[PDB]
């Protein structure tokens, strides 16, 4: 139930952070 949501911030994060950076 925990990690199940962790996916919401694992794989797409870089795609965003790399946008402003």
């Amino acid at each position: 139930g925990l990690f199940g949501v962790l996916a919401k911030v694992a794989g797409h994060v870089v795609g965003a952070i790399a946008e402003h950076f």
